[PDB]
DNA sequence: CCGACGACAGATAATTTGTCACTGTACAGTAGAATATAGATGCGCATCTATATAGATGCAAATTGAGTGGCCTTATTAAATGACTTCTCAACCAGTCA
């Protein structure tokens, strides 16, 4: 449901100069605290085994750098949000870890249990008959089936009979009269292999590196280079790996994470500003388009309406949720200062808008904070008691808010939107009960007057990647990509699809289980190239290049997050399914969208 | 002296020619014409022949499009572009101050 809204913030040198001096010093210590946990901190692998940091431990090691003679200039928020990117950086990094491990021994599992049939009748002792008759018995056991047959290998060895179980597992949890050839088996297995592989080599990751603004390892290194002589070539490639490292020009933004420590106000001019918990000295002014300007008012409304209550309204409803203060990068000559651009950008909860979408938010974190009371039930905890029990109690103290209806769509009709890599979305909307389809809509249609926008996505990737190349071989500053374009062509999709579902009154939308496309590709293509040029590694590299380049380019997980956006704000509920391998675009969303309608119960 | 033969002259019927009177006989519608044959020549109709085939067939290069087979450097670091995944996104109470 959230969304992310921004404005450049104006002010004069003096306060501009300030805070870049102070976010310059509060750099360095989110490098320090990462030092403290990359290699410093003991217990590390602990961590990488169970997947999660301790919610304390970056706090216990910043307590006592607030008195370090380096760090200690900083307001009690700055190093809060030191806290908080340290923090959401290994919270990330170790489940990141945590699923590869996860994954690569989720098929180490499945390369020792696939087996071609020779080797089940060999393993087995017995017939593949025998083996079918025992699959046919195993399936009558269990009627979570994939993972019941999976489990049923992992227990139940059963004198070899879970070959049997394999003989499931490898023909997708059904019997199979056909026996397989050999080859197709070969290519089968070798997937798993290059899976495998590229798995144990992806499991080691670069240790989670802080943005040095010093350039002092660079200037080093350098001196080092010129001046002396490398005592063996790992030295001298260590030297080289250093220097053509390009350096950071920005420190990392400062984190607000309550929406009460940036304070609102007018300005005698009648433009709003703003100030911030431990900065209340410097003033800064908003500048946004008026296509924005609404949230940056009803910010001071949300202020004034509490203010003037004496406190008996919570920020817990605050439209606000947490600010991210950047420095946007500049272009030319200047003092950072003055080249870079303060930006704020504010978390929003879009449903806080309206009265009627307030309320869902107070039910839901009524009933959260409710179940945390009960949950908890020490000193310190009674006071935390304290600020969720004040809390409890005022969330149901309203603020005056719009009032709008809130969107209701039929149990039964369902949007289906299939992706693709020539079709990036075509679209069945169904009335699931009478199995009718109501629309379709292919591309043309589906983003109408922009159609264009996509020959030109096309055009401009293909012209863009070789200028980039000719550039690259120049050394030439010049690169330049079809990124934004793309960005804009999946949200033009984005609000069509939704638009067309409110038009059908649908309750829902419905997006393909697509998953990890591009690693699937990938192993197919190498296992499939490994048999054209047998020991020529570069030709196997070659063999389908813009094929597995359109895939790697292919931009699903954003089209399928715009969508999520938009149908969220809109009030659809979001819904997913299989997308079937055969049938046409049309075909392909139909399907997805009764099979999802299938799972209801 | 007697008998036989030739010269010359003289007389004479046969022969030829002419004249004269009496008479048998053709004139009377009448033989070119009829009736066979061989032998050569010419016009017509049939009965072969020798030339003249164009259509069909077999075959043998002459490409012609469509295949198939054989031969190939690789591992780190850094930057750039295009993507994916994970994480995060409290709110009021307690201690100073003009």
């Amino acid at each position: 449901s959230q969304i992310t809204i921004q404005a450049r913030l104006i002010s004069f040198e003096s306060n501009r100069q300030q805070l870049w001096k102070l976010m310059a010093d509060l750099n360095t210590p989110l490098i320090n605290e990462l030092l403290c946990q990359l290699g410093q901190h003991p217990d590390f692998e602990k961590w990488q085994q169970k997947g999660k940091l301790p919610s304390t431990v970056v706090s216990q090691l910043c307590q006592p750098l607030k008195t370090d003679p380096r760090f200690a200039g900083q307001p009690s928020r700055l190093y809060m949000s030191a806290i908080h990117i340290v923090d959401y950086i290994y919270k990330s990094w170790l489940a990141i870890q945590k699923r590869l491990q996860q994954q690569l021994d989720g098929k180490t599992r499945w390369l020792e249990m696939l087996n071609s049939d020779a080797e089940l009748v060999e393993l087995s002792g017995d017939t593949l008959e025998a083996i079918r008759v025992k699959a046919a018995e195993i399936l009558a056991i269990a009627m979570s089936l994939s993972k019941t047959l999976f489990d049923a290998y992992q227990e139940t060895e059963d004198i070899k009979s879970r070959s049997a179980i394999s003989y499931l597992l490898k023909n997708g949890c059904k019997l199979t009269d056909k026996e397989e050839d050999s080859e197709k088996f070969a290519k089968r297995r070798r997937q798993v292999e290059i899976q495998i592989q590229r798995l144990t080599e992806k499991l080691i990751s670069r240790m989670p590196k802080g943005r040095d603004l010093t350039n002092a390892k660079w200037l080093e290194t350098l001196l080092t280079a010129t001046t002396t002589v490398a005592e063996d070539n790992a030295q001298a490639k260590r030297w080289q790996d250093i220097l053509l490292t390009r350096s950071s020009s920005l420190p990392f933004p400062l984190v607000f994470e309550t929406n009460e420590d940036m304070v609102w106000s007018k300005n005698q001019k009648g433009r709003l500003c703003v100030h911030f918990n431990g900065l209340s000295d410097l003033i800064f002014e908003v500048y946004c388009g008026n296509r924005q300007l609404h949230w940056f008012q009803r910010f001071l409304e949300d202020q004034q309406t509490k203010r003037k209550s004496k406190n008996q309204h919570s920020s817990g409803l605050f439209t606000l949720r947490n600010g991210h203060l950047v420095w946007l990068e500049g272009e030319g000559k200047g003092e950072p200062w003055n080249l870079h651009h303060l930006t704020l950008y504010c978390c929003v909860d879009n449903r806080l808008w309206t009265e009627e979408g307030t309320e869902i938010v107070r039910q839901e974190k009524a009933d959260e904070i409710t179940k945390f009371i009960t949950n908890m039930k020490s000193d310190t905890q009674q006071a935390l008691i304290q600020r969720k029990q004040s809390t409890l109690t005022r969330i149901n103290n309203s603020f005056e808010r719009p009032s709008q209806p809130l969107y209701q769509g039929q149990s039964h009709i369902l949007v289906g939107v299939s992706l693709g890599l020539e079709k990036p979305a075509t679209v069945a909307v169904v009335d699931a009960i009478a199995n009718k389809v109501l629309a379709y809509r292919s591309i043309k249609q589906l983003l109408g007057d922009n159609y264009e926008l996509l020959n030109r996505q096309r055009r401009q990737q293909q012209y863009l990647s070789h200028e980039r190349h000719k550039a690259q071989k120049n050394f030439s500053p010049n690169q330049f990509g079809a990124s934004e374009l793309g960005q804009h062509i999946d949200r033009l999709l984005a609000k069509a699809i939704v638009a067309l579902a409110r038009t059908y009154k649908a309750g829902s939308i419905v997006l393909p289980k697509l998953g990890d496309m591009r690693e699937v590709v990938q192993s197919e293509i190498q296992a499939i190239a490994e048999q054209k040029f047998p020991g020529y590694i570069e030709g196997q590299q070659k063999y389908a290049k813009q094929y597995r380049v359109n895939v790697h380019r292919w931009s699903y997980g954003r089209l399928i997050q715009s969508i999520q956006s938009k149908a969220a704000q809109t009030g659809i509920v979001i819904e997913e399914g299989k997308q079937p391998i055969r049938g046409s675009p049309h075909d392909k969303a139909k399907e997805l969208a009764l099979s999802a309608y299938n799972l209801r119960l």
